């Protein structure tokens, strides 16, 4: 990692990178960077680049709730891909400030999970992932402006969206083409 | 491998052994041995020893359905232990002809299972193991003579029964102790 | 394996066993027995017991065409479970001679596959698994009496059937309960 | 690598913020305990802020954080982020009353202690008694912090039980929901 | 194995041989030895070769091929589950008129696969070899199917599946085998 | 690691290195580098050395879209090799500022991929990788000046380019041999 | 995995011995044992040794070679699939006029491979020995093929493939075998 | 392989095979065979084919002492190779009846050993392998008619002998070439 | 590593770069980075590249080689220990007149090594490509040694060791450094 | 940086298995010391079982090339290449500590491949053995023949025996 | 840093198994300390089960050779070479803590190869065992005969037992 090191200087310009699989510890680092920037200045926008194939729902939810919680607007920019929990956090950005780069791609689907144990415990845990599915679809509908029923239909199986399609789906607000 | 071998010669006396973990192939051996003894003589009792920790539920139901289908009474004898599907196949024997040896032990509990994938598939497979729990419990009421909601409670967790409690429970009819 | 071995002894009664995963070498053994049984007496029914979770499609189809090609009717009996390709070969028995036991279950779904390579290669194998899915669904519709659409809608995701449901669906013609 | 501003987690310690993240075990808990003492040392009056995102973990390790939280002069305010299961739910409900929060989409799981032993029957009895004594006390400390009766906590912890943020408020595990900063 | 002689032994005295699974030296040698035995036992009756194979080692397949062409008996081939690559090749190499697909078998054909490791000089020796192997396999297939060598070349560059009807139309087999007479 | 290391020192002169496999994390660091240099001087050229055999397409597209978006020209110099995604990122520098060293080579082909699962899902991901192949060829045709179908035939299979043939093909503009 | 009537045993009654797979001491000893036994059964009748091998251990192979020359009966060798390296040597080692290739079989010849680990002094002892075995192989190869020593040397420095026809014109084998007459 | 049993039938002609690594169990097999052929006719010759890289010394000496002990002369035939303890049992056959096939080769050397532990125990074991080295060289001098000192000088390092050389050295009496 | 700045960073101030061990992409890049920094620091003062290497990835070496010829300053190559294959190639590629062995270093040359696995068609592609690489390697070799391309071809078919004097005599290096001059 | 401080006293440590990267870090320290001062001695401490010859030769040629006299001090052991580099110190400056031990033997090697390549690589290791022997004779003042006779097998020398043999010059026991 | 900081107070820690690289670290710290002040005592805390003999001997020859006395202090355990280096300290300046323990025994070893080589390496470990036993007798004041009767098998000495044996000079109980 080349020399403030490269990421930490970009953090001074309110830039945060979410990269790779979503799990607790990289999630916590994003949360901490957001909380830190809100302290440095609750008025200025935060920029979160998202290149991710997805990952742990509860961990992405910590970034989501931090995203809504803090004062600053969190702008999202998708480069490479934003899949599943990655696509969910991209559309979670402040309305009007969610972006895809021209050849970034997006994928949405339904929650994934797995359990082993007794029938009683399996029902508990299956009941809970369905509640998570419903919560995601609602939040998904809310950020995209699609109906709940459109989210449900379209996430039952993997659905890919090009950058233009994700603009037209309401997942992002526009494409970043070149700096003016 | 003591010797025409010791199990095949024991089979000549209508004696079938269900040892160890219950799965598709060992269960198939027993299905075939029962079919064969039935072909030899539909009148005579068949003796099914059971020293088993349990195992795959559908594998066991292939034995259960075969026991109930074939004309001969299938007598069951618990030596060692009959746990989970082992207990089930022991109480499935012809009423009056189900026996624990003096120190054999019995354990009953609910189906174990699990699966991983999309929420929608998790739901389908949770539903299914719940349906199985229901049937298994119904079928246990049938054979032991206890109320459905008694079985449901006695098997939510691991529940041991000594040979006496297993008779008093309805699982077996009597204890074997000394040949007459 | 008990002793003439037990499976050989029941071959004499024109009973074949399909147990466990469908793959080439076990499927081959099953085919070899059908050809033998037909060469012994092309007019008598053959009895195929099925307890399997499914397996390789081409291996399963090899059994299927043999069942149809040979002179005898092939009666299919499901014990334990007949899943995926096991459900297919179950329903492919002689019309009117297809049976579930009271407590066996059936499950149906669409083909599984997978491949790695260049986009062009992926396309060739993807086209092929869809054709196979097409063929399987057509045959399922033929053997159950259900519309092609019904089959396709019901096989996108794993669907379970109790023995009663398997009869009401056209997978089997009746339940075997006791030997009359 | 960690971004620097002081790495990121050190700067947020200045504002008296501490993250509990991932599996609870001895060294990550001892890290948290050490921060809680530092904070109490740097200012015995100001509040400490403990972010919890955890599936739980080793009970004795969690109980080291817990006793530190009660022992210290500072009120410790806990904030659930993605999830607080098992020892994490316990430590969440253990923060200063009125200062325990769920983020709107965090979730809480409660259940009973896991464990087990291997050895002679005589020793199996000792270790079974111990985990039963532990389960008894934990139930009591959950009843105390949540406000639920001891019997209720028992019924509800025999099996896994999920609570959303609002249900966690209604249950007494947390006090309110943090939705937008004021 | 199930007795009646195990069941393959029983179908061997009816001149049925089973090519099943991957093609390699030892299963291929086993098929060759069955043909020679069936040829000794009666060189005037046909041999029945059931093929359910995904392919395998080319030189092991060619010991089966040369043995079918060599022995006096005709070798009739029936493809039951799949016959892919070397599997398809041995299927199409049966006695003309006596090559069948069961109705739901499939066939796949393509070009040789291989691999070498070592010095440039030996890489070239081996690369040139497999190209020649390719040229002979394409020739034998054209011969047995009646396609032009050029057609065989086009259709084997990449994997190509043929259903049982399509195989009949391609020349790869002679008839489908539906219900026994 | 000869250290403020040597790459940080080369960064000062707007020299970025792309070495080895393309993947999310080395790709993210090149994007962070590119962004940092724009912020320094959004007018001064940036130089990307490419010595790579390829890697994950979406990770390369994260770098590709960053090159086009940022205000500065990105000059691409290939040393050693630019294979697959590496060729793509090479041909994607500024027209006129794309170089090969004398004995470096270039290799181009089509997307490689692999999915497994249900036939329906195989179709979705097969269809996505074909979309990816088409959009890759379009941008390949756009940056080299060849036609969509010339790129299409030349990329069905692995195709090697000497540094002269790279120039002739429009993959790069010229060859650096000695420093002026 | 075998059929009974056992199949290779039955083919042994026709004086047919099989050399499949990699040459190593134990598979080789099995072939010497069948050769010795077949001699004792009748020292005048030929022996048929079908060869489909990539090669293998030299000494293990030399144990089949010397058995072949030692025994009274002629050992006719037949290549099916491939006879590579030690496999090829044993092919061309058959009785003169009775070594055959099947039409699409193939043959590859090269030089001894080995390796050693140890002290310089011991490295020399073993390197010399593998060079001496290389010299004895090229000689016995020059003998059985009718080629000069120098030609065998040049042609085996690196891997060299021979089609069935090129093997006949090289002296490895006497003639191809297309159909049972 | 080939039960027709090929090794059993050659044993009836008094032929024993020593193949592969010399260890207690295969050597016990050779001993058991020699014992049996003595008990069958203590006067006819026995024929030990040797193709062997050597092996454990005490395992081998059990074969050696059995060869001298039994009334029958044990003719030895090297075939392929006889190295180390293979060479020793080769030359240990009956005088005038030790043969090499023309292209067999022999290798001789001193014993190999390995020990770990306390210095006091290392001495006890190093003393022992020197004793075993002295005895082996002695016996080897006695069967080759070479001096002890010549044997000692030649076995310090690996020495290869061809079939003729092994005759010249006295390890075998002559070369079998063609059956008379 | 010892600090002094660490020992290698300190020798970089004296314009000394170390090429140690297997040649692969990341160690090659650090070498290229170093040379870009040394030219920038002073486009005229010589660069000293110590080489002790058994070889490695050709494209990775070729990134070093082309960086060496592009940059303005002369690159002086000092062999110590061993320069084998691509390491030999990079040592003889230093500034003409300034390529050295130390007295007991040894050099080894041979032809490219590679390996492919796949369809026959792609095997053709990659075998052609490695023959293309072998030719240019031989050509750049002859250029830097002065030997005829034919001589290079004959002497790199197999591993060929050269002592320090032999490498001087061959054109690989220009002289030997024995004691300090 | 304890080795860095000790480096300031012109002390370089040869520890453990000899291979390319540690040899190269050995060479880099010797060049740095020469540049810091070409007239002062360097002290190379050796505690090694040996290792890769070409790696040791890169250390050996550097010791001869650089201007400073490289004194060698054996502690623990110097076996095989470790003892070659010990005997290659500046004459009169090669030291054993009282309870170090020295082991000389012959090159070890191994190849796999074609017989032609086996002969190529075996010829080479015999060439290496001769030059190892040549240089061993050179620094100990024994004859090539004596060295060839003494190194065919493992051979242990104690500090006194290492002085008699010529491998080292004397024994350090206590600091004067 | 905590260990660097205790090194400034002339304290080195010998902890765990004795092998080449941890032993080199110890030797480097001793030469560093001797240079920093060749007149001031060095303190060596030993908590170790033993380990490689030649590595241990490089420590041992450094302790003897350098100017400063090396006072050794046993903490936890000093077994085998651990015990050897503990009795290696300056007479009068070797300590045990009250509840530390000490184990002595003979050298352990292992070779594999030709008989002639086994003899060579077997001979050498016996020489090593002689010198080891000779040095121990020296440092403990016991007779040679006593040391080897006592070390032929594992022998445990408590702190008072090791004072009485001559392995260390006194016990440390509380700071004064
Ligand atoms: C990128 C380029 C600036 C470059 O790497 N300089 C490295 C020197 S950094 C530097 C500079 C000033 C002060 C201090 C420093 C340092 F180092 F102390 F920090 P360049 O010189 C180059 C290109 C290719 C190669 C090779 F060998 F890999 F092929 C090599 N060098 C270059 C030249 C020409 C062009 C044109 F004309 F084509 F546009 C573009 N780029």
């Amino acid at each position: 990692v080349p020399m403030f090191d490269i990421y930490s200087r970009l953090l001074k310009e309110r830039v945060i990178f979410l990269t790779g699989q979503v799990e607790d510890h990289m999630a916590n680092l994003i949360v901490a960077q957001m909380l830190f920037l809100e302290a440095e200045n609750p008025e200025k926008d935060i920029y979160l680049y998202i290149n991710s194939p997805g990952g742990v729902i509860t961990a992405g939810m910590s970034i989501y709730d931090t995203m809504q919680f803090i004062k600053p607007d969190v702008s999202t920019i998708c480069m490479g891909q934003a899949a599943s929990m990655g696509a969910f956090l991209l559309t979670a950005g402040a309305k009007g400030k969610r972006f895809c780069l021209p050849n970034s791609r997006v994928m949405i689907h339904q929650p994934l999970g797995g359990y082993q144990g007794q029938a009683t415990d399996i029902e508990i845990h299956a009941r809970e992932i369905l509640k998570v599915k419903g919560r995601m679809n609602e939040l998904m509908a809310l950020h995209t402006g699609q109906s709940l029923e459109q989210i449900e239909r379209d996430t039952e199986r993997d659905r890919f969206l090009s950058a233009p399609e994700a603009v037209e789906y309401g997942l992002v607000d526009s494409i970043l083409t070149h700096r003016n």
